[PDB]
């Protein structure tokens, strides 16, 4: 569908006439940041922004893809390098390892530096490299970790631990000779490593012992809890710090937040990843956008201010799935909450950092008419006179053969939330890709996030915007 | 391989304090741009560019990812959306009007507003939109197009044409009805539309008769001339002209390019397309990055400044057949000639932008290890357990059924410049995709490009930039 007012070339030029004006009254802050946010959108490249973007539109009113997304209002973007130092297509460990830590690692591993090896214990000690979240604690800060992933998940586990091997997440999951050596569990080292005020995701199983009932699936054994070391790590979190309280639903969430002397909170919403938002039990779970407003709501009363990260984690689990459906409802929601913590922090004070730790084989093509369903059929059949989707993959578990060649789709199909995008070639899991991803970025210091940088860029931007880590002599004036 | 430099912190540590110093070292101008540059890659999407990147750095002596390419090394960045206004997935003529005139356009139209409607030549009247380049030969500057296409390609055409059909290249092209009711085509236009001081790309045989033997290949007589009109449109360019000379090689266009007194040069290397740059015969015919060369000898005379217009417009065509070898190859070419014109012009005078019309559905993926070649095959077996490719397409015609199956891959096929990557869907050509490509910037300014932004901007920031177009009461000092 043409757009009538589109026809119009003074549309255009008004539009950019206004773009202009907009980019000549961007000025640099000579301030520091006193809040940190970083919102990871895990798997989140250029693609699913795009097809991401087009979706909300049309669930707004609109055509698709003239409608901004929130972090598309970001001022600042620049394009991020992810290579992981020993793989061109990196994991979500090392990525984040690069943008929490600011130094590149190897695949697999979290908070090492690439002199550790993947799943060797031993090579472990003097390789710990401290993340800018770490940091800010360090300097009097509050610090929260909000996911739809577990806690103990790659990407959060960056902002506080340092292992080997990030499919370490209980102790059960520790070979012998890893345990005897010290590396801890992510569980453990979740409340062990440092402070945090704010912890809110999934991930209830691995902090209680075997035998251990879950509270919202108190009948399905497979959810309880997985330790073999007898620890309640709740119960011995909730020991080490006065005004903590745990919650796993979202109606204790929701009084927690609200509840002054409530100072540390740890919500597990689910025994592992929470459900995708389109599953969400909207009565007995938080969504992200809930999730970081509660945790801002908690981070928000430090008067030396807050380190916030944020992950729309399952964004990359859709794409694994091949299911671009579940990415990009999750993109959406994660977009959601970008724009909920915009709405509750100050621009003035707050660096504000969205970006994606690596993206996916994921690609948005045929030649679709404006205003057409992003899950909809390219027009025109293919060289086999079957219908193709105009969202497709390179790999993963969409490649079908249905007696011997490549199925037809029709719009009802290709439009299922369950529908898998077909791909080259069959995987069980549709891979990452290499390519560069975003970094938008707005508040104090937020002029500095610009070009082609290496990913690591990220966490040394945000430790100099609030004169952390090894920034300490910033030469910024206290913030705004 | 794991590179032992970068098993130290201090590496990435040195690495971002130095590109924190040279963040905070960008200052916006506040002079104008006396010369304006775009390099166009058409195609030339963010994977395209990581994967460029990487094969790059290893032509070099380098693992690849690490190694910047020239385009890297420009300070400012934005995401530029490339809707036309009909399709979400565009055309190289609709985007061509956005970043070249600024102004959204229907798919395969080209210089022309959306009221226009594709191959409906009595649309065309009224919704002609001019070119920043034809803006800045109205304020006296010197002028270029330089392309490894035809130089009446969708692309180059943006620069000077207004048509209904970006297929209308000679008169042998368009209907009677269109011809009668006055639609010139677009080698016509090339010569009639406005004084262009340098075209430099293929196209020789729009330009000619039908009988007219083609000089380099006088016993093809599909390479001679195509129109139907009796017109030698060179020689009727060359007689409106004096310093005009037209060339068809290497050697002529160099001797042309030294020659004080040529002040117009039309160089037509090719009766169409020019060769693959892997395929270039390097006696007969300028690569982009000597052309782009050619270009500057005679653009930089004028005192005014210049705009030229420079084309990897074979990446594309490398993306369409599913050989990434030959999108890649195009893209390090394209990138030399960035390079080069860098050499040979200050970014105190000069806005150079580098973007892409719009992008392909290529992906990098599997999980290849540091250092190994981007045409190579990603480790460990398929579902099917057969081998797969780092390299990707979503469609296009390598998708292959040997005997009703996937075919394993091995490296030496893999590598070939002639390899095909496989894809989900099979078309006789990779459709192009839809997300945001970048937009790369330095010079006078360059900080303006910012965000995410219409592609439209790229034209506005450019007629802005050097007070032209409807900015010429920009609030700018003279270029320095
Ligand atoms: C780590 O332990 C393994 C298994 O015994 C051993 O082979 C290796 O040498 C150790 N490396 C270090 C750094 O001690
Ligand atoms: C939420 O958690 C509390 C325990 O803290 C429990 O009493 C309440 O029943 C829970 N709500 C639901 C709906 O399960
Ligand atoms: C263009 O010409 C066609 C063919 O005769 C006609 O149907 C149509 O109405 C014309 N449109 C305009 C704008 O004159
Ligand atoms: C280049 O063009 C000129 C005509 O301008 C011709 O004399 C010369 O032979 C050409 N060179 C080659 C190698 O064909
Ligand atoms: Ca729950
Ligand atoms: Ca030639
Ligand atoms: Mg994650
Ligand atoms: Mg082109
Ligand atoms: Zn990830
Ligand atoms: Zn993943
Ligand atoms: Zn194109
Ligand atoms: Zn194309």
């Amino acid at each position: 569908i043409i757009p009538v007012e589109e026809e119009n070339p003074d549309f255009w030029n008004r539009e950019a006439a206004e773009a202009l004006g907009a980019a000549k009254k961007l000025q640099p802050a000579q301030t520091a940041a006193k809040n940190l946010i970083i919102f990871l959108g895990d798997g989140m490249g250029v693609s699913t922004v795009t097809a991401a973007r087009i979706l909300k539109g049309q669930k707004k009113d609109k055509l698709g893809p003239e409608i901004p997304l929130a972090m598309d209002r970001f001022p600042y973007v620049a394009l991020s390098k992810t290579y992981n130092v020993d793989k061109h297509v990196p994991d979500s460990g090392a990525t984040a390892t690069a943008y929490l830590c600011g130094v590149k690692g190897n695949f697999q591993t979290i908070g090492l530096s690439a002199a550790a090896r993947f799943n060797q214990c031993n090579t472990t000690r003097g390789n710990e490299v401290i993340s800018v979240m770490n940091r800010a604690k360090k300097a009097g800060k509050s610090v929260g970790v909000v996911t739809t992933t577990r806690v103990q998940h790659a990407s959060p586990a960056g902002t506080y631990a340092h292992t080997v091997n990030r499919n370490w997440y209980s102790d059960a999951d520790v070979p012998a000779s890893a345990r005897q050596e010290g590396c801890q569990d992510i569980a453990t080292q979740l409340i062990s490593n440092m402070d945090i005020d704010v912890i809110l995701g999934g991930g209830r199983k691995y902090m209680f012992r075997m035998g251990t009932p879950d509270p919202e699936y108190p009948d399905d054994y497979s959810q309880g809890g997985t330790r073999l070391d007898g620890k309640n790590l709740v119960q011995e979190w909730l020991a080490k710090r006065q005004g903590a309280r745990y919650v796993w639903n979202r109606t204790e969430l929701m009084q927690a937040s609200l509840d002054p002397s409530v100072t540390h909170l740890m919500g597990l919403f689910e025994p592992g990843d929470m459900k995708y938002e389109i599953h969400r039990d909207s009565t007995l779970d938080p969504s992200l956008m809930e999730m970081t407003e509660a945790a801002l709501r908690l981070l928000s009363r430090n008067p030396r201010g807050f380190f916030l990260f944020v992950e729309g984690g399952r964004i990359d689990h859709g794409h694994h799935e091949s299911r671009a459906y579940r990415a990009l409802t999750e993109t959406i929601m994660f977009d959601d909450a970008i724009e909920r913590a915009g709405q509750l922090t100050s621009e003035e004070d707050t660096l504000s950092l969205v970006t994606a730790d690596h993206s996916h084989v994921f690609s948005f093509g045929g030649y679709p008419l404006r205003g057409s369903s992003i899950f909809g059929l390219a027009p025109g059949k293919a060289r086999d006179r079957k219908a193709y989707t105009v969202l497709l993959y390179g790999n993963g578990p969409g490649y079908v053969l249905k007696d011997g060649a490549r199925p037809d789709v029709t719009e009802s199909e290709s439009g299922s939330p369950e529908y898998r995008q077909q791909s080259a070639v069959p995987l069980d899991e549709e891979t990452h890709a290499g390519e560069d991803v975003a970094v938008f970025a707005r508040g104090p210091q937020a002029h500095l996030v610009h070009g082609v940088q290496e990913q690591t860029f990220i966490a040394h931007v945000m430790a100099f915007a609030a004169c952390l880590e090894p920034y300490t002599a910033c030469d910024l004036a206290p913030p705004a």
